[PDB]
């Protein structure tokens, strides 16, 4: 990675030429060059060539779960001043905080939000206990109160997660994957109130997305739940529609999943204190962001300034205040199932094929079980790991005899690999307990640099009679002192 430029990748659906002309502005003032790119695939080719030359200097990726790259490693920590801080919402800064450290600047925000037919319904009702009553006025017009997607647990479980329903408990800046809280007291409450409604005749339990699109967008519903990508298909079809907070239940606010556009910095980046200056002097600046927005809206934005320009917008301000409340869920590999186990219990329950006491156990114990597996396996590709890594530095040994030999120790991982004609898939990028090599006093010799542990796995090397090295590694929990997640 060069340094004194600034590559910069964007996905090519966001406004690649209006952050173009932010950065015409830098280069115009710096001298620096500035290169914007928006290849394919950007999300996933970020962390396979992050180290690598071609790497990017500033990364944005719109996402909706958080940590993944900062616990891989790839992004620097971002050093903004408390004045700047305070140009920013504080709840945004926590969706860029991991472990502790802010590792990215939040651009824009995304939410869903409670949307409503002004004709049929002038005003919305401000809680979801009230709205049963609504349903049988306007039931009387030959129209409903209601309609979202109940299949999918991104329109339910802001709901169901209301009054207590969370996928993990979060404590000490970290997740307790083991203390999964699908099944607790507001859990059940919120899901109750969710079959109740379908039970008594306010809810059909078969709607879908599409359905429930259908009918508000031709009238027949007075309410439905969607982020702002619907938004610019009502305007289609002349309901005149608003766009405003989620329903409270039992006086807490809905959780919905919040996403966001973020911007950090290559951990591997030459250009760090360039990428910083680029982001708050430059594009964190109204005229930046204007620039951006009008070559593809950025709908609700964390710059305060821009903020309460663009809120002149009650939609865009529906939509930020929906997410003030809502739910961070972290980067957890093949979460999908996770929620698949709460998404067939919320079915089940709707359905009466099951109590909603005993779908969300149900629910508890799977998505239990998926965890359990995930982590046999993060535990068995990172043990079949260190074997490998145990048996190179054995036959390397027993070459040279002596440690005069040991970043060499990852080509002698490859050439042993290739040589075997071994193929094996490392675990997931975050999820790799370290190692270190020390000779037979328990000197470094290649070690990822901290002090050794004082105990945990470590495997013998062994020349002549004699032991002359360990490979040390780590228990698969002790992932903790350096992520936000905890195994207990």
């Amino acid at each position: 990675i060069e340094e004194g430029k600034l590559v910069i990748w964007i996905n090519g659906d966001k406004g690649y030429n209006g952050l173009a002309e932010v950065g015409k502005k830098f280069e115009k003032d710096t001298g620096i060059k500035v290169t914007v790119e928006h290849p394919d695939k950007l999300e996933e080719k970020f962390p396979q060539v992050a180290a690598t030359g071609d790497g990017p200097d500033i990364i944005f990726w719109a996402h909706d779960r958080f940590g993944g790259y900062a616990q891989s490693g790839l992004l620097a920590e971002i050093t903004p001043d408390k004045a700047f801080q305070d140009k920013l919402y504080p709840f945004t800064w926590d969706a860029v905080r991991y472990n502790g450290k802010l590792i990215a600047y939040p651009i824009a925000v995304e939410a869903l939000s409670l949307i409503y037919n002004k004709d049929l319904l002038p005003n919305p009702p401000k809680t979801w206990e009230e709205i049963p009553a609504l349903d049988k006025e306007l039931k009387a017009k030959g129209k409903s109160a209601l309609m979202f997607n109940l299949q999918e647990p991104y329109f339910t479980w802001p709901l169901i997660a209301a009054d207590g329903g969370y996928a993990f408990k979060y404590e000490n800046g970290k997740y307790d994957i083991k203390d999964v809280g699908v099944d607790n007291a507001g859990a059940k409450a919120g899901l109750t109130f969710l079959v109740d409604l379908i039970k008594n005749k306010h809810m059909n339990a078969d709607t879908d997305y599409s359905i429930a699109e259908a009918a508000f967008n031709k009238g027949e519903t007075a309410m439905t739940i969607n982020g702002p990508w619907a938004w610019s298909n009502i305007d289609t079809s002349k309901v005149n529609y608003g766009v405003t907070v989620l329903p409270t239940f039992k006086g807490q606010p809905s959780k919905p999943f919040v996403g966001v556009l973020s911007a950090g910095i290559n951990a591997a980046s030459p250009n760090k204190e360039l990428a910083k200056e680029f982001l708050e002097n430059y594009l964190l600046t109204d005229e930046g962001l204007e620039a951006v927005n009008k070559d593809k809206p950025l709908g609700a934005v964390a710059l305060k300034s821009y903020e309460e320009e663009l809120a002149k917008d009650p939609r865009i301000a529906a939509t930020m205040e929906n997410a003030q409340k809502g739910e961070i869920m972290p980067n957890i590999p093949q979460m999908s199932a996770f929620w698949y186990a709460v998404r067939t219990a919320v079915i089940n329950a709707a359905s009466g094929r099951q109590t909603v006491d005993e779908a969300l156990k149900d629910a508890q114990t799977n998505a239990a079980a998926h965890m359990r597996g995930f982590i046999d396996y993060i535990k068995s590709s990172n043990e079949q790991r260190i074997n490998m890594l145990s048996e190179a530095l054995e036959e390397q040994y027993s070459h040279h005899g002596n440690w005069i030999f040991l970043q060499v120790v990852y080509q002698i991982m490859r050439s042993f690999e290739q040589n075997s004609d071994s193929s094996h898939n490392l675990p997931p990028k975050g999820w790799r307990t370290q190692f270190w090599v020390v000779d037979s006093q328990f000197n470094r010799l290649v070690g990822h640099s901290g002090p050794l542990p004082k105990e945990g796995p470590r495997h013998p090397i062994r020349y002549n009679n004699e032991i002359v090295g360990w490979v040390l590694t780590t228990p698969v929990e002790r992932l903790t002192r350096n992520t936000d997640i905890n195994f207990d």
